[PDB]
């Protein structure tokens, strides 16, 4: 038990000095305890230390966010996964789009939706012509390109379904349900003293800008407390209201395989025991950045491990569950370092504990 702060000093703290990061809080639970450990500053400028009240992005592990919200929605009868945008987003229907399911959009399978918008996309009427304007390419749900546009439309149709904007469905519903209380699309006058800054490849201090549906993609903030309550929730279902309980199982379904990763609803999901190499090959060039074709789950794992990166300009996440041995991590910095320190130290310590 006096092992894990000894395990993440030994693995994560030394990735301080070697990619020069200001501040990082890493966080394990194990058999419903929290360990929250702190390093360096939140801000380099006001010499202010990181603790339980900073607030870092998250980046892609908001889409974790999504997912639940989506799987709420659906679990009320808001949505279907079989539904098109169309029939929420009425200025899509009968369009090529509109082929697409909502699963499709979810877990990145339209077949012609690459990582980011065109940077000239930035107003409502450019993302909406976007959509207007898009025709398939590969064929629908058979190839897999990670995706923000893709998950954005799936967020948009989401709250669409629910007739409340985006960030009200997180600030007003799914947050609140989940008992996160420092946890923002948008973070408020009152929190702006405890929001780090992020700071980029040079160290200069940066904060992620506005963009066409950043929210649902990579737009939320959140503390190491209130991200492992929702290690905490996903870990322990069963101890929280009976809408956000489906929700969060809804995410743990894999939907389709790419070899060893199984797609879930914005999770990546492994069997385990999973081997270091099977977790760094699920973030590879080759997952990440370009199309791979999908097949059907063929073996079905009994037991599951679960994980999530996240990146803005100048934050890294790292999040990973393992049912089984009730144990999770959560890594927040301030400065990007790559996804492969981050799984590795993650598993040396989920390994070493137990
Ligand atoms: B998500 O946050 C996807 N992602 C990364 C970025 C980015 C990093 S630096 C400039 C832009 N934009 N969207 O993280 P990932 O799944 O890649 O870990």
């Amino acid at each position: 038990d006096q092992e894990i702060k000894k395990l993440v000093d030994q693995n994560f703290k030394p990735l301080l000095e070697k990619y020069d990061v200001p501040g990082m809080a890493v966080g394990v639970i194990q058999n419903n305890k929290k360990y929250e450990m702190y390093y360096g500053l939140q801000s380099v400028q006001d010499k202010k230390a990181v603790n339980s009240n900073t607030i870092f992005e998250l980046g892609s592990v908001s889409k974790l966010f999504t997912a639940t919200a989506g799987g709420y929605a659906k679990n009320k009868g808001k949505i279907s996964f079989d539904d098109t945008p169309g029939k929420y987003w009425k200025e899509l229907k009968n369009t090529p789009i509109d082929q697409v399911n909502l699963l499709q959009l979810a877990t990145y399978t339209s077949g012609n939706l690459a990582l980011q918008f065109p940077d000239e996309v930035q107003t409502d009427q450019q993302v909406l012509t976007f959509f207007k304007d898009w025709k398939p390419k590969n064929p629908i749900g058979e190839y897999r390109q990670y995706s923000n546009p893709s998950i954005g439309l799936f967020g948009k149709v989401v709250a669409l379904s629910m007739n409340k904007p985006f960030d009200q469905v997180l600030e007003k519903t799914i947050f609140p349900a989940l008992g996160l209380k420092h946890s923002y699309v948008n973070v408020p006058k009152t929190q702006m003293q405890n929001y780090a800054f992020g700071y980029n490849q040079e160290n200069q201090p940066i904060r992620v800008n506005p963009g066409p549906l950043d929210a649902p993609a990579y737009g939320v903030k959140s503390t190491l407390p209130d991200m492992l309550s929702f290690i905490h929730a996903n870990l322990n279902p069963q101890k929280y209201p009976t809408d956000i309980q489906r929700a969060i199982n809804e995410t743990h379904q894999g939907r389709y395989q790419v070899n060893t990763m199984y797609q879930a609803l914005g999770w990546e999901e492994f069997s385990y025991p999973a081997t270091l190499q099977t977790l760094l090959d699920s973030n590879s060039e080759q997952i990440v950045m370009k199309p791979n074709k999908v097949t059907a789950i063929s073996k079905e794992p009994s037991v599951k491990m679960y994980h999530k990166t996240g990146s803005t300009s100048g934050f890294g996440t790292y999040v990973v569950f393992i049912p089984k041995e009730n144990i999770g991590l959560v890594m927040l910095t301030n400065k990007r370092i790559p996804n492969e320190e981050r799984i590795k130290a993650a598993y040396v310590v989920l390994n070493a504990i137990k």
